[PDB]
């Protein structure tokens, strides 16, 4: 029986929870006594910082790691960073099916890195100790961003500053006073249970969080012809599922989360929209050449 160790740092009600499930229940349904599937959800068996390595050295089987996070082993992703280029997970999806996205799945192969999907989270708003209607009100401010160059020089533009740090160390940094903002999903915000420390949440819609999921190409090629194929219809499978469905669970967490009443909702107009949009897509130029 090949075991599949499945590692992520969130919970089990998450997208990414979810489907890690669902891939154990349908692998362990449909090969039998051939596959075993262990998940492992909040950092119990590996932690953010340390995953990716742990996957190389086949101490873990299966991640699925934010896209933001794969730096040191690509600069191919950094496209998936940019601010307002997708303006929905409907049009992120459009970008992942083509052929040249297809392709991504394979930019870290020389590192023995194995992209099996594309799952999709949400969209990326602010949580701040103060109300951001205008992109000048985020001037001043220091965001806990995932640990992506992109995402740094995104909050730099806007005259912030960005302090990067794993999903885990988010909230003590915002208890200790060393970090005033972020940029998460609405499932990501509840999540953290930062809520208690950020007394507004702007809907900005500024980035996608999406996830690779992904394995060692060593472990992914030792195992059987069949099984392997079988594995990877199932890992089809479970994609459609969990970016079917990411979107509503982020709308449910977003009512959850402000019903809750720590956080108050920030709406923006149309044309406070614009100006965020006007204000961060100038990112876009620092990395065009490259993409």
């Amino acid at each position: 029986p090949v075991v599949i160790k499945f590692s992520h740092v969130v919970s089990d009600d998450t997208p990414k929870g979810k489907g890690a499930l669902l891939f154990k229940k349908l692998a362990e349904e449909r090969l039998p006594g051939k596959v075993k599937v262990e998940v492992y959800p909040n950092s119990t068996l590996f932690g953010d910082a340390d995953e990716i390595e742990a996957l190389r050295a086949n101490k873990v089987q299966m991640l699925a790691t934010s896209l933001s996070k794969f730096e040191p082993y690509t600069k191919q992703l950094q496209v998936f960073d940019l601010p307002f280029l997708f303006d929905d997970l409907e049009a992120l999806k459009r970008f992942q099916k083509r052929d040249k996205s297809r392709e991504l799945l394979r930019s870290m192969a020389k590192h023995g890195i194995y992209g099996l999907a594309y799952w999709n989270n949400g969209m990326k708003q602010l949580s701040a100790t103060r109300e951001l209607h205008r992109p000048d009100d985020a001037k001043g401010l220091v965001f806990r961003i995932q640990p992506s160059s992109v995402l740094e020089a995104q909050f730099a533009m806007l005259g912030a500053t960005a302090k990067q740090l794993s999903y885990a160390e988010t909230l003590k940094a915002m208890q200790a006073g060393s970090v005033q903002g972020t940029e998460n999903t609405w499932s990501n915000l509840a999540g953290q249970k930062i809520d208690s420390v950020q007394p507004y949440i702007t809907e900005t819609n500024h980035g996608a969080l999406s996830y690779m999921l992904i394995t060692s190409s060593a472990f992914w090629t030792g195992i059987p012809y069949q099984t392997r194929t079988e594995l990877e219809s199932i890992v089809d499978e479970v994609t459609l599922v969990v970016n079917k469905e990411a979107e509503a669970l982020n709308q449910k967490e977003r009512e959850h989360l402000l019903a809750a009443g720590k956080s108050r909702l920030v709406s923006l107009s149309a044309e406070e929209h614009e100006a965020w949009r006007n204000a961060m897509k100038p990112l876009w130029k620092n990395y065009e050449a490259q993409i």
